[PDB]
């Protein structure tokens, strides 16, 4: 007998993802994560943990 | 005799234009001015004034 999740994981294009979605190619999974890098906290090196 | 402008008009990719700029091969003209039409005040009919 094992364990695990009991639901799925949502994916919504709310926010400024929608603005990139309509007039372009697409939007971004992890957009808040993506905005956290290049404007919010740049020049960080790729660390696993 | 005439009056007129005295300088140019700025165009910077500051803000979320840069976020689209690194990933996708485009950037808007005043992303906020484009943001207000689609997510802030949608379906406003286009009028000249």
């Amino acid at each position: 007998a094992m364990s695990g999740p009991a639901a799925y994981a949502s994916y919504v294009v709310r926010g400024a993802n929608l603005v990139t979605a309509v007039s372009y190619g697409r939007a971004m999974r992890n957009f808040e994560q993506f905005m956290a890098r290049i404007v919010d906290h740049p020049n960080a090196l790729p660390s696993v943990e």
